[PDB]
């Protein structure tokens, strides 16, 4: 019993984690300027 | 024997490479300001 939904799902989680890291960095620098 | 998992997979790799390039640019400019 094998499926490829979970691996592309985990790719979605890791790219979403990268997006969340970029959002944290952008909000951090956006408060660092002003 | 053909599958469409690899092409969407390679799309995920190239968009993740673009995300990694954006992360490098954001960390670079974030160190360039301060």
């Amino acid at each position: 019993a094998n499926d490829n939904s979970e691996e592309m799902r985990h790719r979605f989680r890791q790219l979403d984690s990268k997006l969340n890291d970029l959002k944290s960095l952008l909000k951090e620098i956006a408060n660092n300027i002003k």
